[PDB]
């Protein structure tokens, strides 16, 4: 049994954060899931435990992957600056989104919330596609952790059926990032 366990659903955009990083490092690690702990993911490494995305993510990359961990604060802040942003920002924003048109079972939905998230989720979107158009990454020229927290939501976000704006960096960004097999393995699971 390895050292590293993440606990928590596959299907989490939360989840696939810490996975894709996980998966981007090349560490072994057990991921425990329920079917049929103590928050949405778990990460425990040793005598270190944590259940929150954003550092999971940042701790895996300082630890174990150092190329997504850039040595310069300066230059780390352009990444970190959107790992915060999508927590604070967007998350809440998609998180009722997602929930709309995925999760409640049937027709019988708030047709007005599921509208005006789908607005302000793509308003909030176009400014990292504004980002995307200056440099190819949020991390800045090369890809980094900084583009982990985001590109684990903006799978959900171009799978869904819904109707989405034109964010053609946001997407070619996707494109790019669907390239890499740790994203394809962490992240792009079951759109459930
Ligand atoms: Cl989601
Ligand atoms: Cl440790
Ligand atoms: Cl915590
Ligand atoms: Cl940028
Ligand atoms: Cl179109
Ligand atoms: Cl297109």
């Amino acid at each position: 049994m390895p050292a590293i366990t993440i606990w928590g659903r596959r299907n989490s955009s939360n989840v696939r954060k810490a996975l894709w990083c996980a998966e981007e490092a090349g560490v072994a690690y057990t991921s425990i899931e329920v079917g049929g702990n103590g928050v949405v993911p778990t990460l425990q490494d040793g005598a270190l435990v944590l259940w929150e995305s954003n550092a999971i993510v940042r701790y895996l990359a300082a630890q174990y992957a150092p190329a997504l961990y850039p040595q310069a604060p300066a230059e780390r802040a352009l990444g970190d600056r959107w790992m915060d942003w999508t927590t604070s920002t967007f998350a809440g924003v998609f998180r009722d989104l997602f929930w709309g048109v995925v999760r409640t079972p049937e027709a019988e939905r708030d047709h007005a919330r599921i509208a005006a998230a789908l607005t302000q989720s793509g308003e909030l979107l176009a400014r990292a596609d504004a980002a995307l158009a200056q440099q190819p990454y949020l991390s800045g020229g090369r890809f980094a952790m900084g583009d982990i927290p985001l590109g684990s939501f903006i799978y959900a976000w171009f799978e869904m059926p819904i109707e989405r704006p034109e964010l053609p960096h946001l997407q070619a960004w996707y494109a790019r990032l669907r390239v890499r097999p740790a994203y394809q393995r962490g992240v792009m699971t079951a759109l459930t």
